[PDB]
């Protein structure tokens, strides 16, 4: 199974994924991209995953495909939630810094470290 969870701060909607990372839950992202297509103005991102168990290179390019697609709205692609085990999927592409990520320590840089 897979959960869903969405949050705002200052325009940073945190979403609080938890069950697996796969085509299967990468989907539910991607209609998370159209809605982020053009929700208004321009808010943030802010990904955050506790329930990491498989995460394949499935959402890989689902989480790719946005950090791209966000910036196009005008904002920033954020994305915690990293492990020694699960890194090594952005460690091995090499387009980790196009990811951009961090260590749960990043909750304040998540925000976009921008916004208070």
């Amino acid at each position: 199974s897979l959960g869903i969870d969405m949050n705002v701060k200052e325009s940073v909607l945190c979403i609080r994924l938890t069950g697996e990372l796969d085509h299967h839950t990468a989907e539910t992202l991607k209609q998370k991209v159209t809605q982020s297509l053009e929700k208004d103005d321009i808010r943030h991102i802010v990904l955050n995953l506790e329930d990491l168990s498989f995460m394949d290179s499935s959402g890989l390019g689902v989480i790719l495909g946005r950090y791209k697609q966000i910036k196009q709205i005008g904002g920033e692609m954020v994305v915690c939630a990293i492990s020694p085990a699960v890194k090594r999927l952005f460690d091995m592409s090499g387009l980790f810094k196009i990811i951009r990520f961090e260590q749960s320590e990043q909750q304040a840089l998540l925000t976009l470290g921008v916004a208070s």
